[PDB]
């Protein structure tokens, strides 16, 4: 409305636009292995303060909507002091996988994953993401106490140069330990070199992309003392609990718009410019293949540039040779240049016509044929720029069509224009 | 042996040459209607001296070489002092026509025909030509004292520009008449208006050719008083006798020999120069049509001209409106220009080549074939003159080879130079 064209200049130049950050999971529907409530069950919170076990016990029953803990208490939205959170089934088994998933279907760039808790965080949890619509998964982060033994991951590994793109490992998450309301966040470029400048790192710019997003939590806080580890058996306090779960980040456009958008099939997609396509903005326009596709930068916006054909071409091809040898200004290529004409750009005139001056180059009828005159010029192909057939002795004429001053016409085929003599 | 060309000046330029004068009927055989001696017979000659009639009388016999008087009497040379004479027949009916016929085989240009007589000479008689080799005959000149009568012409017509070509008649050679020795001879040209400058005369010119000559007698001097012109029958003094016959004239070239001379065949004809040709050079040679043929004047030789081709074309071919417009120059035309020439002279290269300088335009491959490069050019068609092929942008050489200055090579086919950038 009161918000000026962000993918162009206020002079109508081309600029980098992106879509506006968002929590991605907001509103959406996550997909989650358990949720308790299916048959309704009773369950406890267990309490800390001083020495004693208050043991508090509620009824998850999902058909009852004030004591249903679904999924979509996920990414309703949260007004703490009247939390909502979605509570899997209870006396998880060990090992075991409870897993929450986000669909995005859509590529997007990921600054961060969180959780807030009801229960107590897990003691082993990892986030993976695809960046194929679900088909693969991939780590993302770790969280454990046995780094090693669970993941079989180093513990804490620091991240070179030489693999920035390395899901690590940690136990950051036990630090001060409530057993309510405890916060995880991942930050997919916290200490990655490269930080710095995002913008020109393709290594985080593939890291942090996905389509969706998966946390499995695999082990729970050993609560009860656990003075025999023999009781492998479990508890009605043996459930996570979970109030809100964000994904930050923006829909991946690669610079070149403002905002994703709905199409039809109900699908989430880039509004590309700059001339460009695909869902990501990933390719240049029909027939602008003028230099090759760049992903936008803060100062440079790497438009799609339309090749020139002054009007003779339908189609267009990019040849980078060309690019590079014009230091890549141009590498467009014209394709059945269509009105007589010839050339790179269709910006001459094919043998048999010529240059029609006064009418411009880009015009239907730019060439015009050599109307050479039978008799008067000495042969059928005339000058492509000039039009200039060529002329007899004694004739003149860009056809070659009359004889010059000095000159009289015969009615000879071979000779037409004679020199008065002296 | 020790004369120098004729035909041809002192620094070889052409000259009006023609062939000597001769009596040409010299040694030749002439044919005669009557002779006499088979069979032998007396005849007599008259004698006027005084009042006395001397009837002098001898034997003409054919087979008797002492007393034969055969045709061969008329052209075998004259020593006068010795005499020869053929004779007719005797006792001559009236009307008659004795004949003698001449047959020069080969058009002459006539200035005169003489006759010298042993008898006395006719009262009447004529003298015709043939210019087409016997076929027809025409009055060249009449003698007659009733040239109304006999001829049925005016007697003594005056000669007008309106027809100075024709045959007149007169009693001329009756003033004086001997009975022994007399001449007669026609001049041709006497007393014809233009006779003063007959090279410019092409009246004068046909009214003198001739290839055989007539003269006929018709009537004799009647002797004897013929008080009675009823005597019809005749007697033995009634006949005709000559010893010597003459045609004065020059063989006809045209101005373009210094004789004629005897070819295969036997046949005379003119030994044509001046690049002429046919049996009177009445026509221009094989490829030499450049102007239109003349016959040869005093000042100018009007040679048959060559026409010029630039060794490129055998035939050739004359053009009068070309001439005409050249200010009467030149007219001439090649046709079948051969080594990839083309022009009126083959004197330029036809399309699909071009004028390989440095060679001459007379050489075989003066013209060079258009090798335009298949990628440097922009067209297959060089300038015929220059050599030079359309050039795509950056490319140079004669053939659009190369890359210019500033300019460096792709591996498109399309735009195979472009431009250093700066
Ligand atoms: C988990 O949470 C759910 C949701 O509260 C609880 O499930 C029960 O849900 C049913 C809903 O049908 C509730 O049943 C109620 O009690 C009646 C008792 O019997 C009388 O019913 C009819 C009244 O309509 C009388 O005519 C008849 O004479 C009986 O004496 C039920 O029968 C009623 O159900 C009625 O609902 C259906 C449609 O659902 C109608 O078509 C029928 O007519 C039918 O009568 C009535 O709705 C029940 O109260 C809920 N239980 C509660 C609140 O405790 C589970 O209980 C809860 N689970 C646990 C373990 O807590
Ligand atoms: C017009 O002019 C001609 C030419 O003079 C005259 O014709 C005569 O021509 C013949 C030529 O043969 C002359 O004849 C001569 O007189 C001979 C007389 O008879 C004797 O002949 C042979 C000699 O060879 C004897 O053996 C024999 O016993 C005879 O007694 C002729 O016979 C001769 O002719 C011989 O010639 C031929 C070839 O021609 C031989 O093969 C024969 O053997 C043959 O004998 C001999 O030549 C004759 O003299 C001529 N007459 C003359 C001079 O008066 C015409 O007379 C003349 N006409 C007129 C009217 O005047
Ligand atoms: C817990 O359940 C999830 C969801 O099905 C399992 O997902 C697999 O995870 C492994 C390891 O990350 C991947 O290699 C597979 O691609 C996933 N499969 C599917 C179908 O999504 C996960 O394996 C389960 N946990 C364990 C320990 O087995
Ligand atoms: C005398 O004889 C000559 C020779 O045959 C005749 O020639 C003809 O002459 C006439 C008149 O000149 C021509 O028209 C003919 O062409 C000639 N004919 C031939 C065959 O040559 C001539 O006619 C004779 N004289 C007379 C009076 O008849
Ligand atoms: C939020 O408001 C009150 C706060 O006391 C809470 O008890 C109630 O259950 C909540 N209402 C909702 C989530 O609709
Ligand atoms: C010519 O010479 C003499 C001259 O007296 C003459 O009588 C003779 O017949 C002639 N001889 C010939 C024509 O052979
Ligand atoms: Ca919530
Ligand atoms: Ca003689
Ligand atoms: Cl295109
Ligand atoms: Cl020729």
């Amino acid at each position: 409305a009161a918000q000026p064209d962000p993918c162009s200049d206020e002079n109508g130049h081309p600029r980098r636009c992106i879509p506006d950050f968002v929590n991605a999971a907001f509103g959406k529907d996550v997909r989650v292995s358990s949720t308790c409530g299916r048959p309704p069950a009773r369950y406890c919170v267990v309490s800390e303060r001083g020495e004693e076990r208050l043991r508090s016990c509620h009824l998850c029953n999902s058909s009852d909507p004030k004591k249903a803990h679904p999924p979509a208490f996920l990414t309703d939205l949260n007004n703490p002091h009247n939390l909502t959170c979605w509570q899997s089934e209870n006396y998880l088994q060990f090992p075991h996988n409870v897993t929450l998933t986000l669909s995005l279907g859509k590529k997007f760039e990921v600054t961060y994953v969180s959780l807030q808790f009801c229960s107590p965080r897990p003691e082993s949890m990892a986030i993976y993401k695809s960046m194929d619509y679900g088909r693969t998964w991939v780590p993302f982060q770790f969280y454990s106490t046995q780094c090693r033994k669970m993941y079989n991951r180093p513990h804490r590994a620091p991240i070179t140069k030489q693999n920035e793109q390395e899901a690590v490992c940690t136990d950051s998450h036990t630090d001060m330990r409530p057993l309510s309301g405890g916060l995880i966040a991942f930050s997919t470029l916290d200490g990655r070199p490269s930080a710095h400048d995002f913008d020109n790192s393709p290594v985080l710019q593939d890291w942090v992309t996905a389509t969706d997003i998966r946390v499995a939590f695999s082990r729970l806080h050993t609560f009860g003392d656990e003075n025999e580890d023999d009781s492998e058996l479990a508890r009605d306090s043996y459930y996570y609990a979970v109030s809100d779960l964000q994904v930050g980040g923006r829909c991946k456009c690669n610079g070149h718009a403002a905002r994703c958008v709905r199409d039809r099939d109900d699908s989430l997609v880039c509004d590309c410019r700059h001339n460009t396509a695909g869902p990501e903005c990933d390719r240049c326009k029909p027939f602008h293949y003028d230099r090759p596709w760049q992903r936008a930068t803060a100062r440079e916006a790497n438009e799609c540039v339309a090749c020139n054909c002054n009007l003779h071409a339908r189609r267009c091809r990019f040849n980078m040779e060309l690019y590079k040898l014009s230091g890549r200004k141009s590498g467009g290529v014209c394709l059945n240049c269509r009105h007589n004409t010839a050339g790179r750009h269709c910006h001459y005139c094919k043998e048999g016509f010529y240059r029609d001056m006064g009418k411009p180059i880009t015009h239907r009828k730019a060439c015009k044929a050599c109307d050479c005159h039978p008799v008067g010029a000495a042969g059928k192909t005339c000058n492509q720029t000039t039009g200039q057939c060529p002329c007899k002795d004694g004739v003149t004429g860009i056809t070659c069509n009359r004889c010059a001053k000095g000159y009289q016409q015969s009615r000879s085929p071979i000779a037409p224009c004679i020199k008065i003599p002296v």
